[PDB]
């Protein structure tokens, strides 16, 4: 018997019936045929379940359940205009989908946490099947998220509102709540979700995204000078000795006038490849490529790669010159790649790939809530031209948020060549 008044919205809202629809049922068939093919790929590769990737499988069922379950449910609803279901399904519905971007947010930290570890070793031996601490995470993970969506399920029942004399069965989290906890968790759901769902996944795959890269870079390099040296060995011992060589070099080089401006300039593997430089023919040599120098700093890669080929350095050592130049034309470590820096390469993009998608899938929502909870004043004289465009965008972020349950796969397919490889041969070969 309570009811809402105004004009935006109307046309909005059944505008975008069909287009939420439509985006539910491509969700639920991408979704179930991507996610239980990752899952039935994901197990059988023994050399996959050894490591991080058992973490991808967690993903995988986390968003299956609310595929199957959730999906179809807000597929009913929309088509009905109305809630029909009863009051368990309202309270089922937005725990499962609550519970599985849960299982998404901490699956997503703790690979990023898991591939760090792998990078910071020399000389990994891996264990035979799902290491047990693995498995201890993915139960932490599992029991974490859905504890933490159970107040979605005390929250949600059905109502009945009256909209201009029709009656309307709508779930939602109940406006009135009988604990005083309940009666919190109702006014501060906004701003969590923000902080759990959103902000916590961006910064711990930030932060330790930002630690392997960078423990990769200095193992590229480490790798790039031995293989240039003719040979060598790794090791915790060995890279550290290294990398203060290398720490000491950089200290010279930004000391030195001629050196620094082109060593600021240059990117990350361009750097290295004027550390190989400085390495072989110490700084006083590298300064006198003065031509070659300018041309690295002015971004002229082609123009710089043949002012260095010809020269006396590249004549005494043809092969590491090749190699270095190559890494100064292309910033890339095509000329040094091995299996090690082939399974670096590989694994940045897969992490970075899955946490890139679950943030873009989910921004427009959350700025949606954002921007809603900042800004829409219904005293504000012009109340329902504000509404009509957060409404837009609040489905436009549903619709794109749904998105992510179908996207991984999909993403891991377009990214990895392994996975790639691995999902023709259980799809299109079947
Ligand atoms: C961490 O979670 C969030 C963080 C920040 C903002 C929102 C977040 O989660 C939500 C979200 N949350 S909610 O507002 O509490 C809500 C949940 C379920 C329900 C019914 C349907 C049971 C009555 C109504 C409201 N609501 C919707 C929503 N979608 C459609 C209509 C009404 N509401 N979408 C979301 O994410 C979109 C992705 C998604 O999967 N949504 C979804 C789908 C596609 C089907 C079924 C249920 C849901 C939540
Ligand atoms: C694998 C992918 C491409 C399949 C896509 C399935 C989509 C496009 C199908 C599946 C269910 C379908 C909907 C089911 C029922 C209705 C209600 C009717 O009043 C309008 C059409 C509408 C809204 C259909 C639109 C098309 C639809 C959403
Ligand atoms: C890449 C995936 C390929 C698979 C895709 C499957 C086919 C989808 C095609 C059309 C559905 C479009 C539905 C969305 C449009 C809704 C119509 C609408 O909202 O119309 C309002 C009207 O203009 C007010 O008067
Ligand atoms: C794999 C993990 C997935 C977990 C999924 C859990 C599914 C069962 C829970 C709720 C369904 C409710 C069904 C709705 C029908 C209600 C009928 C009824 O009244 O009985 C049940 C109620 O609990 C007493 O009345
Ligand atoms: C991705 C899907 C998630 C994985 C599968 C989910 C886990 C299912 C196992 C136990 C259910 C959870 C047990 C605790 C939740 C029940 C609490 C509850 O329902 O509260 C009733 C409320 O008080 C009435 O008003
Ligand atoms: C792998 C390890 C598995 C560990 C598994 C952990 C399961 C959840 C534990 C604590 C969360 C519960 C904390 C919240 C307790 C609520 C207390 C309560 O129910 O209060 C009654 C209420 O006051 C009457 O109306
Ligand atoms: C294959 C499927 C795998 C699914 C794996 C999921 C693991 C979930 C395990 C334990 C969570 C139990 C949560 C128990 C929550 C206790 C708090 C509670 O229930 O509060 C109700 C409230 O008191 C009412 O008024
Ligand atoms: C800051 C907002 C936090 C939001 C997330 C809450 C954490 C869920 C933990 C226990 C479930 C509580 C169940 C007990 C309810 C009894 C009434
Ligand atoms: C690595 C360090 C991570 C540390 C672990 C962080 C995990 C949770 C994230 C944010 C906390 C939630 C903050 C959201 C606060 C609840 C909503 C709120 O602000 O309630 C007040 C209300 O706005 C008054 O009107
Ligand atoms: C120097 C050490 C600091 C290192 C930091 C790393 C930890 C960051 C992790 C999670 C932060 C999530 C923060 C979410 C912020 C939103 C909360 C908010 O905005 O409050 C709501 C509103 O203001 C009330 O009315
Ligand atoms: C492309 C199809 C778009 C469909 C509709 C929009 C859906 C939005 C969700 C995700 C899109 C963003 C995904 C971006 C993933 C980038 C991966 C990548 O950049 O590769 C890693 C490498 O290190 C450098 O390329
Ligand atoms: C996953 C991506 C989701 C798909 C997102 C696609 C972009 C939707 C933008 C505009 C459509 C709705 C705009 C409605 C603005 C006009 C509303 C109105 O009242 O117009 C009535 C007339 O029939 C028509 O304009
Ligand atoms: C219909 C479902 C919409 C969502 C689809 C998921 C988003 C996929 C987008 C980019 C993946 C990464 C592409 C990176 C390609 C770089 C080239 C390469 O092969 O590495």
């Amino acid at each position: 018997i309570s009811p809402p008044p105004c004009q935006g919205p109307i046309e909005i809202k059944e505008t975008f019936k069909y287009i939420n629809t439509v985006v539910s049922c491509l969700v639920f068939v991408l979704g179930i045929i991507g996610n239980s093919t990752l899952l039935y790929i994901i197990y059988k590769n023994k050399c996959m379940r050894n490591g991080p990737n058992i973490l991808i499988a967690s993903l995988a069922l986390g968003d299956l359940l609310h595929i199957v379950i959730a999906i179809p449910i807000n597929v009913y609803k929309l088509l009905a205009e109305d809630w029909p279901f009863g009051a368990e399904m309202c309270k089922l519905v937005p725990f499962i989908q609550k519970a599985s971007v849960g299982i998404t947010v901490l699956s997503l930290c703790a690979l990023s946490i898991d591939r760090y570890r792998a990078v910071a070793s020399w000389s990994r031996i891996k264990g035979i099947g799902v290491p047990k601490w693995t498995a201890v995470e993915i139960v932490l993970i599992w029991v974490v998220s859905v504890v933490l969506a159970v107040p979605e399920a005390i929250g949600f029942d059905i109502i009945t509102m009256d909209y201009k004399g029709s009656y309307l069965r709508i779930c939602l989290l109940h406006p009135v709540q009988k604990t005083a906890f309940m009666q919190f968790y109702a006014t501060a759901k906004d701003w969590w979700l923000f902080s759990f769902y959103f902000c916590l996944p961006l910064a711990i795959t930030a932060f330790f995204y930002t630690l392997m890269t960078c423990e990769m870079l200095r193992k590229n390099i480490f790798e790039m000078l031995r293989i240039d040296e003719g040979g060598g060995s790794g090791g915790d011992e060995a890279e550290k000795l290294f990398n203060q060589d290398v720490d000491a070099a950089v200290r010279g080089i930004l000391r030195n006038a001629k050196l620094k401006p082109v060593y600021d300039s240059l990117d990350a593997v361009r750097r290295a490849a004027l550390i190989n430089m400085v390495f072989q023919m110490g700084e006083t040599g590298v300064a006198g490529f003065t031509n070659s120098l300018r041309m690295l700093q002015q971004k002229r890669w082609d123009e710089a790669a043949v002012n260095l080929a010809k020269s006396r350095w590249y004549n005494q050592t043809p092969n590491r010159a090749k190699r270095v130049i190559t890494t100064f034309r292309t910033g890339t470590w095509d000329a040094y790649l091995n299996d090690h820096l082939k399974q670096r390469r590989e694994v940045a993009k897969t992490v970075f790939c899955l946490v890139l998608v679950f943030a873009l899938c989910w921004l427009p929502l959350h700025l949606a809530r954002i921007l809603k909870l900042t800004l829409y004043n219904q005293n504000d004289p012009n109340r329902c031209e504000l509404l009509s465009f957060l409404l837009v965008l609040d489905y436009i972020g549903i619709n794109m948020a749904s998105l992510n349950s179908c996207a991984n796969p999909i993403a891991l397919y377009l990214v990895s060549k392994r996975f790639k490889n691995a999902f023709k041969s259980a799809l299109c070969c079947w």
